[PDB]
């Protein structure tokens, strides 16, 4: 019935406010006003894992959303991770993002992962690499190496595949992002900005997924 | 429709919808497939017209003989329209009635120059990327290549894909919003148009209106 993995590529916060006639920073707020609504409803769903993707300022987007509402995660039992190579992000934001993972890290309900400086080929290339490393060690078989052990060593390794994708402001590409774990799910596009993303908006999305 | 530098050089296309349009119309569904091979005919006529280099298509015990003899009945054609056909997934694997064709269509085409046909046959985009693993694992142990020449610039060389340019955009029919395990790593950044019509329906004004909605209009 409700998926237990959603993946959003969120973005259309400049777009929004140019739009709307209104500063950077406005749209900056509702976009993080918008990942607070849409993570408690999520939850509330009982969806289990919410990955999301910002595609300047939506850089900074993650790591002052996880310092200024990291309270409200704690209490409503979201425990937070990311994917991506973490350990290359500005000190400042990477210190929001370690503190974060540290608090959360024994909640048991829905699990908020951002990926940060995350691409999927980049992915797909590292995970070759340890592959590559394990098998001329002699600690795996040329059997071994298939689809169903290929998972293991992806960022997304103790996670299951997106049973569905939403991607917001119109755009209909992939953007290098989860290329191998998104092979079967099924792409929902939106028009709207990621500003005006809310609760019922998600809602339209699982339908579709549903009622096809 | 701008014919210009607009036209995009690599198109692939998800072809669905044969069964449902046969049961619409109130037919066997088999008579949905020879429409569906119809229309393969058409848009291959239409987009060599339109000037785009490569065009690849996805199907998505005599159902193991259609696509070889479709093939070889459509060849004649394919020679004198100076199409190149090419083919992508494990065709060592498939049956030999249409390994032989296949193998046929490549050898009496490879001297065309026009636009370069591709068949994904027995194709699988993760299958593919397991493949191209296990070659460079092994060419990582017998030491003829360093760790940090595993690169995403390398990689295209171990895929079915090596001398072909990633598709500029991906089509499904059937309206179905979903991608079928195919050419993930190739299709990254592609645009995706997914259209509502069974492939049957699908014709040159489709194709036209889904390279206009590429354009971004």
């Amino acid at each position: 019935q409700i998926p237990k993995h959603i993946a959003i590529i969120m973005d259309g916060n400049g777009r929004w406010a140019k739009q709307k006639k209104m500063p950077r920073i406005k749209g900056h707020y509702e976009g993080m006003q918008t990942v607070r609504k849409i993570t408690r409803y999520a939850s509330d769903l009982g969806v289990k894992y919410l990955t999301l993707y910002a595609f300047n300022y939506l850089m900074k987007l993650p790591g002052d959303f996880l310092n200024t509402f990291l309270p409200e995660l704690i209490e409503k039992n979201v425990k937070v991770e990311t994917i991506g190579f973490i350990d290359d992000l500005p000190d400042h934001t990477k210190k929001a993002v370690l503190e974060a993972k540290e608090k959360t890290k024994h909640n048991t309900g829905l699990t908020l992962v951002f990926a940060l400086n995350y691409g999927g080929r980049k992915e797909i290339i590292s995970a070759v690499q340890l592959i590559a490393e394990r098998y001329k060690s002699g600690e795996i078989s040329l059997d071994e190496i298939s689809e169903t052990h290929f998972n293991e060593y992806l960022f997304t390794a103790n996670m299951p595949d997106p049973e569905l994708l939403i991607r917001t402001s119109g755009e209909e590409r992939l953007s290098n992002f989860l290329i191998w774990q998104c092979s079967y799910s099924e792409f929902v596009f939106i028009d709207e900005f990621w500003p005006d993303f809310n609760e019922e908006s998600l809602a339209q999305c699982i339908s579709i997924y549903q009622n096809r």
